[PDB]
């Protein structure tokens, strides 16, 4: 059986987990065929990939938009041809998951991973008193967030403090900014908010994800502030390198791997005529499966490395 992938950025740090993983999954299955595609972060490359896949005679299509605004789009070249669609990682509108009877969704509850972050901040805030350089009481922080309107982003840089705030700890947001989950453009931001005004205010950097909290940990260091403490969002394997030296102070694990093992299977099954969760132990509700993130720190750190 012929499935396309499309990965909306090939390098992309935690898309490259996942694309990994997919490739995997498909080669322990002797009976498919994967045809991979990277988009380069362009929606209309994305979409002439779709026209080629299908002009292959693939039997489903995993996608993962670089614009979840093209989820239409993509249903439309889809349902021309009868073809089944698991679209990934970035979400369709509802009413977009709805149009096509064949359309399915593989992602993760957004909001629970600002949550557990928030939850991670309050732990090891009240853990070290000597995090508040003014003794105020209050967290005086920056945050890196991702691409404005992805569900990951907003809902990250929205309850991460929400989660603070009811668990009793008060926030001012010294400077927000979009580093659109990169390392370099968060190394960056960094760098100019340590040569700016309140350079000596800050006390915690939030990230909505590791390779831009990575970012903030060189440009952190290269300014000799090797002391704040940095959160981020994925358990990716250099992140946990940096928790365990202490350099992050804690991240939230985004499956890959489970995530990447649910996409394959509904893509081949719904590819091969069955219903979406035929043989799995994967909960669909109303077309979604949502894998659920974990808090790591120091402390469960030995289970993920
Ligand atoms: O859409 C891609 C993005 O999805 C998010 O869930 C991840 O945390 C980001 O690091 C990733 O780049
Ligand atoms: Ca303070």
């Amino acid at each position: 059986t012929r499935i396309g992938v499309t990965i909306y950025k090939y390098d992309d740090n935690f898309m490259s987990v996942v694309r990994k993983a997919i490739e995997k999954d498909g080669k322990s299955a002797p009976d498919v065929q994967l045809l991979m595609n990277d988009s380069q972060n362009d929606q209309s490359k994305q979409n002439d990939q779709i026209d080629v896949l299908l002009a292959k005679g693939v039997k489903a299509l995993a996608i993962n938009l670089v614009d979840p605004a093209a989820a239409g789009t993509v249903i439309e070249k889809a349902r021309g041809q009868n073809v089944p669609v698991v679209f990934f990682n970035k979400e369709p509108s509802r009413k977009a998951l709805d149009s096509y009877d064949k359309a399915y969704y593989v992602g993760t509850d957004s909001k629970e991973s600002g949550v557990i972050q928030g939850d991670l901040i309050a732990k090891h805030w009240q853990a070290n008193q000597g995090w508040d350089l003014n003794k105020d009481g209050k967290i005086q922080y920056v945050l890196l967030k991702g691409e404005p309107g992805h569900p990951d982003a907003e809902a990250r840089t929205t309850y991460v403090v929400k989660e603070l705030n009811d668990k009793g700890i008060q926030t001012e947001q010294l400077a927000l900014d979009t580093a659109m989950w990169d390392t370099a453009q968060a190394k960056d931001k960094m760098d100019a908010w340590l040569s700016g005004p309140n350079a000596n205010k800050i006390e915690v950097v939030i990230a909505n994800n590791d390779a831009m909290a990575m970012g903030a940990v060189e440009a952190l260091k290269a300014h000799n502030k090797s002391s704040i403490p940095v959160f981020g969002v994925d358990a990716l394997p250099e992140a946990l390198a940096l928790v365990k030296s202490g350099a992050m102070a804690g991240t939230v694990l985004n499956d890959a791997n489970n995530q990447a093992k649910a996409t394959f299977d509904l893509a081949k099954n719904l590819a091969e005529g069955k219903g979406a969760a035929d043989g799995t132990s994967w909960k669909i509700e109303n077309k979604i499966v949502r894998v659920p993130y974990v808090g790591v720190d120091k402390d469960n750190l030995s289970e993920f490395t």
